């Protein structure tokens, strides 16, 4: 199993729900594909869509990164050194991690078909099926109770709502309007998205178990470089707190860990640079007996195929966030798992079971 | 590929140098022989030999181990769901690492051999031969500087020698003997064996250092429960010092790492209950810039090549102590490792390797 | 026992003394080297290098045959059925019979590791031990007896020549000129590559009767598709004529033992598209009293180690032509037959006993 | 895996109706039993019944021959070294097919179990499920009807009929009140066991077919030398012409093959020597296109076991006849295959998979 060749191409999916940014208003869904062709003529898959807030990643230099970097670097390899492999792609270039994990997506792609199995099992095989929660857009409290209950009709017991930008007022209406459509029936995940200070968290997080709204959990409540503040949340509240960007890669974890400075991590593939570095945290993870969650960034059904095939083998990995291909207008890949309501099912074909380009 | 067949036997093998223990005078290698057999054909296989002193395992336990609980366990899975197993053999029952470690030789026997790759290349194949260090028996100084020039004249460049048992002017005098001989044409490892206390620890090395000998580093110097005793010779010698029997388990490596009690870790796969905790505890120390080493208990080339297909893969791990096989009167084995000199090589086929008895 | 992967590799091993096409000259030996892997722990080795001229596939037509066709309808398979794997191999698609042998030696491989025997045990193990013969290269006839006795010394008392490019006389003069340096009792066989017409044929092999020099045999004189022509050369001189290229297949060998058109038949792996097909054409050949031999296309010692596997197994095969390796600068492959002079000596491992890459 | 010991016995099943010969009555099917011994302690089982008509082989010359040339040959030998074994067992004397066969049987039960396979699986194990034809006696066409009809209510769906004995009036006569009761229901196949000449034969058939009796196949119309004969029939009818005593050997197969002599060929291991032989029968019919069919003499479940092995392993082989076992009063084995209405299906344990005596 060689590697002969490597290609990117670029595509961009309608929003369903277009957004703003500081900048502009976004109506498509970018990112680069990877397409690693191997001798035995096999094709392994990648994504890695730009996050110019998150990991820095823009489109160009996505693509660099893979044109000028890693591909002259993994051409006429072979899978068989596959150690080598993952240092020189982590190693050869600093940050760059969304370039990084879509060469290793396609990398395990190639892997697992090569070894003949499906990729999730390759990777441990824990479970075929998985529930994904799906988010309740941010609005008035009426519309996205109203969201909310419609969502749980259609199967999906668990919601997960971006909070940390307005005010605290606002969020705790928002989610009591919510409940009073839904009770418990469905279980609630909060993101601030380090949009609170310390105290300010605290004191959030508090209110809303004073109000008993019954928070599965809340992620980054503060800034991801402050880890003494993330602890504090942690300490002071009886309510999970959930790391996301204050750990993208294994040594992020292990600070976390030994500092106890969070009750759960949340993985995503473009943060850890791939599948080698997200099953490092999670195997970290579990030994201090911390359990993880699976996201991730805009993706189509390709990047979350890969996402879910890791999560699908991990028994440590036990909630999962991949609703990003039900906000596209269109499913570009043929392929992948597939969605049943809020349950996801792994594929049976070796690899991750991507076809090709959907039509 | 699903088990359908379990069974052990016991072997013994007549050592080349017979030893003493506090009851009884040790004139054969025990171990206890594990056999998988899967629905494909395949057989997987496993060596644990007992360790009273260090993991409180024996013969019978072992048996009983894998009789009782790990085979009524495994009996009809099926390896495309490896996490499962793994966590089964490690959680049904507490301790006997030993027992968890001969059966997890045969399931990467057999999952290495169900993916078509030889082990090593299955973890990472980072490497396919590596140099492993002999043992200089201890006797009169002038006897061990004889043996290490015998030693080197064969191929070993690497000696380890075992310390702390007499006064430690003993013990320099012997260091001092054999470097009379060979010069520094060769490296040297010492294990203590938690023979020493933080403090006397830390003048031996340091008198050793002054008397020129360069100690390549110092395995385990005090008890195995004194992390901070550990810790107390490792920041006041230059000489490195290798945590053993303290790092069991990748809990125990993610303490010692957390608390920079050790410059390096020796891992074995009887204490880590085999191959999967090894890797768990050579991905905290890598992420922690602490290189690994792996040894043995006294056993065959089996359980030698189980451990060698490991510490291949990894490119974290940069030192190899097994000798162990060379100190048996005769191989048992067909297949497995070779050794030209110090040089070990990996076998080709799936799995580990090894065929079965010496034909 | 289960297939789990099937891939092949390319390799160019340079040759000791290279040679000219119609279109360029040929430096290396390339091939097609086929690995099937089975859940058992067993790995199958196959060969297949490219004869555009005899069978038409090339490395591309060959890799691509495999990779589109056999492979997709091999994955996944099982062993217990072996009946129905290779009737499925050789119908899955027309020609392209070295693609079809060097999957068939992987499988024979694998086959016979599960049943824990040398492979040409399996198939019958009637020798440990064969006599391989030698190529002496075409050059002046003063040159080729210089060859010739060095390889005397070495240890072949058996040669082979090629016959039938450049003018009769050339031929008879180079022949003539070998027989009276080694001696009679030496064996030479002949191999004219359809080089001659039937007439010209038994004009040139009655002249080196009339100057007695004592010809083992003549491979394949005619064109392949004359049978007719190749049965007049065969009933008009005493020199046993081998049919060679007009014999691929079973059927083609019952053609031309039902019309008696030739001697003995030569079987090569890559023809018959496996060990199947070869075993079947010798199994008809011993019934009408026919000998065979077994011969290869320029490969490497794994694509020998298989026909040599299979021409040992047998009683009816006799002789044996496998210096192909020799005739390599390196050798690329651990395991398999071993050489000592011209006795090839069969592995005791089971399947092929090839091990890996050198 | 050597051979240590070989011993016989005879054995004597009381038959469910007995049959008149040309000297007696015989109420018992007797057969010489084989049983071999191996070093790994593994024992293989052959059967052989005498058939003074068909082969000319007595239970005294079966006895005798494995006593005092097989077993001496045999001894000592390993099945490593299969085909030398197999090639003295075929020619240390000529004839006695029957001892042959019998010895071949046991070699082949202790091969398979060395290899840990069952043996028609170790002979390309096409499928694991038959379905045998049934005998349907003869008497007055009556008779004959209610034995088709209760036959069919059984789950026999093909049925076998022997004529050319009595007048061709008598045989339509039979076959048509047989049709009556059944209809379409059943497959109908008929033996004629050499009883026409060409002309006759030729003529018979036609009017069966005139008759719309709709026969599937007749077996061997002419005597067995008669080639040309058979042909003749062969070429003169729509209906398919079966040799069966024209074929016992692979060169005899050839012969048929050669001249398209019959649409079909039936293998018998006495007649064949084995299963060496009759793996290269089919081979070469196979590889002209001529599907085969295998049945067997007056034998118990044992020789049917073997010969269901070899039927079952083999693509080319789409007609069974074993219904043998079913006319015995007793089953006086342990194990090898076993019934279901018309479904016979092969046992799962390595080798014949017999334990011994019931
Ligand atoms: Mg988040
Ligand atoms: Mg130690
Ligand atoms: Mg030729
Ligand atoms: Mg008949």
């Amino acid at each position: 199993m060689k590697i002969i060749r490597i290609e990117t191409s670029r595509i961009a999916v309608p929003l369903t729900k277009p957004f703003k940014t500081a900048l502009r208003t976004v109506y498509t869904a970018e990112s680069v594909i990877v397409r690693i062709t191997y001798d035995s003529g096999a094709v392994g898959w990648g994504e890695a869509p730009p996050t110019l807030v998150i990991t820095g990643d823009s489109m160009d230099s996505i693509e660099s990164a893979i044109h000028h970097v890693l591909k002259p670097a993994l051409l006429g390899k072979s899978l068989a050194g596959y150690e080598a492999i993952l240092h020189d792609i982590q190693h050869l270039l600093t940050g760059n991690m969304s370039a990084k994990a879509a060469v290793e997506m396609a990398l395990y792609d190639g892997w697992a078909q090569m070894c003949g199995l499906p990729l999730y099992q390759m990777l441990g095989g824990y479970r075929d099926t998985l529930e994904t929660d799906y988010t309740v857009s941010v609005n008035s409290p009426e519309e996205m109770a109203a969201d909310a209950e419609n969502y749980l009709k259609q199967g999906f017991q668990t919601l997960k709502i971006k909070v940390g930008k307005d005010d605290i007022a606002t969020d705790i209406a928002r989610i009591q309007e919510i409940r009073k459509r839904v009770g418990s029936a469905v279980k609630l995940r909060l993101d601030a998205n380090q949009g609170w200070r310390p105290k300010e968290a605290v004191t959030a997080i508090r209110k809303m178990e004073d109000a008993g709204l019954g928070i599965e959990l809340v992620e980054q409540p503060v800034h991801k470089d402050d880890l003494a503040g993330l602890k504090k949340v942690t300490d002071a509240t009886d309510t999970p707190i959930m790391a996301d960007e204050s750990v993208f890669t294994p040594r992020q974890a292990f600070e976390v860990l030994q500092t106890r400075s969070a009750d759960l991590i949340n993985i995503k593939l473009m943060k850890a640079g791939g599948i080698s570095g997200a099953e490092k945290i999670n195997a970290m993870a579990e030994a201090c007996g911390v359990e993880c969650m699976v996201g991730s960034m805009i993706e189509t059904k390709l990047g979350i195929t890969a996402a879910a095939h890791f999560a699908a083998s991990k028994r440590n990995i036990t909630r999962f966030d991949f609703d990003a291909p039900l906000m596209l207008k269109t499913d570009v890949f043929n392929g992948g798992i597939t969605y049943s309501g809020s349950t996801i099912s792994m594929p049976g074909k070796p690899g991750l079971g991507i076809i090709g380009a959907a039509l």
